[PDB]
């Protein structure tokens, strides 16, 4: 069909037809007449599936032969989504396999929308996670990528009555074809027991076992033949666990529930038990995985030559002290020596600043769960404290400051304390959030070690993102710059030359109203609402959280309600608001913050004064699936967080790839998108972090807002009188009183630059070959944040290794 999808050869497509007959016989058991769709979609994967265990056998025994240094990727969440695209598009199979199903009398795209997502993560950093693995693919680098399976991903998402509903995202239910279990590598993990002193050295016994199980996912780089892996823990308790009878095989739930489930938490610390089990459980079978290969390659001194650790944010922070209690307690290296090692393997990723996101853990916890480890972390502050000492005499308050203690009312452990204290290389995640780091939150450590702190800006992976999500939009880029941007996005720089081309021009229009048209489509299909496909698709999916602001946005569309029913017969671009994203369980204002939405959506969508000229609509369980739709379809991308405090952001990047033009305040990731695009290509509004600093420093009072700004006022009075809610009145009585008198988030103070800003996007949108023009110079200057480019810095900055786009013999 398109260039692009690789070549549909006639022996291959032969071939492919006879192994996807082969698998529905042989693997699943069934003919063509009692055959459903989701056997054909397995026989298919399984058909996939084939193609990529020759080529992952020989890159894992090409890694053994030439022994290069191993990246571990330790992450508590992977957001990989789904598998059978992927792979397709990785291994260029996707118009073969798309012409056999055809000949076989079969819609690809159909057995596609069969297969379930891999949920293993909460937002943008569990798919950051997923873009990484997928550019140290790509890049031929000797990658792990280590977490948890979790037998429960992020809840499914579903709206009842306007509110969120969750319910449980039983994702291995019919079977995960990807996955390959090695019950045969199981490691025990350890919990609980005491420590004891002997002659020589300490021994940390009396301990509960839980088995540690992997299960590995094959990775595939784009057509380079690298299959790489992730490999993922799964709980087992042992079989003498608990050994009435009865009673104590059913207890063995107890000790497997610890990869029951993925704790759904997004920027938000929850201090429990379970959850501290599930860190250390991937920290100790991941390191002993990882000492095993090292000794299959007694000399830990070359050890951080053949090992890097990153630790995706705190989660994994556990690593530092384990590794230390492997090699002094089990190896009997000396305590400097071990340090030293410990610190050129490992290396941390800073995700937030957000204070309830940081991870603190109690002492009493550690000390009933981990006895060992708190010791070993006290022996870790002591010393880091004394060289704080050191090098800053009579500075009592910095001690406090920097200790990895923290005093008070329950005693508690700094992780990012300890992280930075144990590694090598800390990073933050984009120019303003690295920034953010050294002169806040970790300014004390910056003045220590400045030498540790570095940046690297977050990126997407090209090819789920692009090639993948939009092929008709990849493929009129190839048309005229050829493929090789595929795997070398910086190449679409070139396309600034056809910023005039009326060709081009037509055709990038022509793509985007065709994904609009094909969504408009899905959204009757699945969840039946029309809407209208002329209009302006402005899109704001994310997790919900107040620091995101969807509230700004409810009060942006309350306000383009309200003017419409003021002068009902005045022209206006018509627009269809969608909003959607998961709010945390027990996370009460983000769940208010959902009925409210479809509270507005109840009224404005049914108002016959405003017809087609404003939809608002809240789109259900957004997750991968949902954005790989979604993304290719915008025409605005809604980047509205507060200045300062989203990190980096990853969605933004996905609607520039995409063709959206993108509305945003100066912060993460969008201060580098408006350099490297043109602030005139970019509607950039609101606050810069020094504002908000003023407005801190002053002291911000909402009501100021609301006195002088009528049209906010009105807003806020509809909302306390119940205008969007008749039956309840009060219903929206708590966002009110949150905006009005502790809104951290200053959402009053950054409205009237938002509106008057959406007003200049509704002038351009007018103009719809300006439009295009402006979004032909985003997507042009978008390279930047490929994966490839970031994963390329890590290696070359932080890990020491050289990445390579060399192809493995197939
Ligand atoms: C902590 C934490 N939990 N989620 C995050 C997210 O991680 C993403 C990938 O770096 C960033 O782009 C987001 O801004 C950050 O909020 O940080
Ligand atoms: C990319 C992505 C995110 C991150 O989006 P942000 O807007 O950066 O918060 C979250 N969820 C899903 C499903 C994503 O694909």
């Amino acid at each position: 069909q398109i260039s692009v999808r690789g070549l549909a050869g006639v022996e291959n497509v032969t071939e492919l037809k006879k192994n996807f007959n082969r698998h529905l016989h042989f693997t699943l058991v069934k003919d063509r007449n009692v055959a459903t769709p989701r056997d054909y979609y397995f026989a298919l994967a399984h058909t996939v599936r084939d193609h990529l265990v020759g080529r992952w056998i020989r890159t894992q025994q090409h890694y053994y032969e030439k022994d290069p240094k191993r990246i571990y990727y330790l992450s508590l969440e992977f957001y990989m989504g789904r598998t059978l695209q992927n792979t397709m598009v990785n291994l260029a199979l996707e118009n073969a396999c798309d012409e056999a199903t055809y000949q076989l009398g079969l819609d690809m795209e159909e057995l596609e929308e069969i297969e379930e997502d891999a949920g293993l993560g909460n937002g943008g950093l569990g798919r950051l996670a997923a873009c990484f693995l997928d550019s140290m693919a790509t890049l031929g680098l000797a990658a792990y990528g280590y977490g948890i399976r979790y037998e429960f991903g992020i809840f499914n998402q579903k709206i009842c009555g306007g509110w969120q509903m969750e319910e449980a995202d039983d994702w291995l239910r019919y079977g995960n074809p990807w996955e390959k279990a090695r019950p045969e590598f199981t490691l025990p993990v350890h919990f609980y027991g005491r420590v004891e002193h002997t002659s020589q050295g300490a021994k940390w016994v009396d301990t509960q076992v839980v088995l540690a199980m992997p299960y590995d996912t094959p990775v595939p780089g784009y057509r380079n033949n690298v299959v790489n892996t992730m490999r993922l823990w799964s709980a087992k308790a042992p079989n003498d666990f608990n050994l009435g009878y009865i009673q104590a095989v059913l207890d063995r739930n107890l000790a497997e529930n610890i990869s029951r489930v993925l704790y759904p938490n997004d920027n938000f610390f929850e201090g429990k038990e379970l959850r501290l089990k599930q860190e250390y459980f991937v920290v100790a079978a991941t390191l002993q995985d990882i000492i095993r290969r090292f000794k299959s390659s007694t000399n830990f001194d070359a050890f951080p030559d053949k090992v890097a650790i990153q630790l995706n944010d705190t989660h994994p922070s556990l690593a530092i002290p384990e590794l230390m209690r492997v090699l002094v307690d089990l190896e009997r290296l000396d305590w400097d020596k071990a340090w030293e090692v410990t610190v050129k393997t490992c290396a941390y990723t800073n995700h937030t600043v957000l204070p309830e996101a940081l991870e603190r853990w109690p002492v009493h916890l550690l000390e009933t769960l981990l006895p060992r480890h708190l010791q070993i972390i006290y022996e870790i502050n002591q010393r880091f404290l004394n060289r704080v000492a050191a090098a800053f005499p009579g500075d009592v308050d910095r001690l406090r400051r920097m200790s990895l203690v923290e005093e008070g009312a329950v005693k508690r452990i700094n992780m990012a304390h300890l992280c930075i204290a144990g590694s090598h290389a800390v990073n933050g995640v984009a120019r303003i959030h690295s920034e953010i780091l050294k002169k806040t939150i970790f300014k004390d450590f910056y003045e220590l070690e400045p030498h540790k702190f570095q940046n690297k800006t977050n990126g997407i992976t090209p090819r789920r993102w692009l090639v993948l999500c939009n092929p008709g939009l990849a493929e009129i880029i190839a048309e005229r710059i050829g493929e090789e941007y595929i795997s070398d996005l910086d190449q679409l720089r070139k396309l600034l030359s056809y910023v005039d081309d009326e060709a081009f021009i037509r055709d990038v229009a022509k793509v985007k109203q065709e994904n609009k048209l094909k969504f408009a489509a899905y959204l009757e299909r699945e969840y039946k609402v029309h809407i209208n496909p002329n209009s302006l698709f402005d899109v704001q999916v994310k997790r919900i959280h107040e620091y995101k602001r969807q509230l700004l946005n409810c009060l942006h569309v309350i306000t383009l309600y309200n003017r419409i029913k003021k002068e009902p017969n005045k022209f206006v671009v018509p627009r269809t608001v969608m909003i959607g994203g998961k709010a945390a369980p027990g996370y009460h204002m983000a769940k208010m913050i959902i009925k409210l939405i479809t509270a507005i959506g109840d009224v404005v969508n049914h108002d016959p004064v405003v017809g087609d000229r404003l939809r608002v609509i809240f789109l259900e369980n957004y997750r991968v699936s949902l954005a790989e739709k979604v993304i290719p379809a915008a025409d605005l991308s809604e980047q509205i967080s507060t200045a300062g405090t989203e990190a980096s952001g990853t969605g933004n990047m996905k609607f520039m790839l995409n063709g959206a033009l993108t509305i945003g305040t100066m912060d993460g990731a969008n201060v580098e998108m408006a350099e490297e695009a043109g602030e005139e290509n970019f509607f950039i509004f609101g606050m810069r972090v020094e504002d908000v600093d003023r407005l801190d420093q002053r002291g911000y009072n909402a009501q100021e807002y609301y006195d002088r700004i009528p049209e906010l006022r009105q807003i806020i009075e509809q909302l306390s009188s119940g205008f969007f809610s008749p039956k309840q009145p009060d219903l929206f009585k708590d966002i009110v009183n949150m905006l009005m008198h502790h809104d951290r988030f200053k959402v009053f103070a950054d409205y009237e630059e938002y509106v008057k800003c959406q007003e200049r996007v509704s002038a351009l949108y007018k103009n719809p070959r300006e439009w295009t023009r402006m979004v032909i110079r985003n997507i042009a200057t978008s390279g930047k944040f490929s994966s490839d480019r970031t994963i390329a810095q890590y290696a070359r900055e932080i890990w020491g290794v050289e990445p390579s786009r060399q192809r493995l013999p197939a």
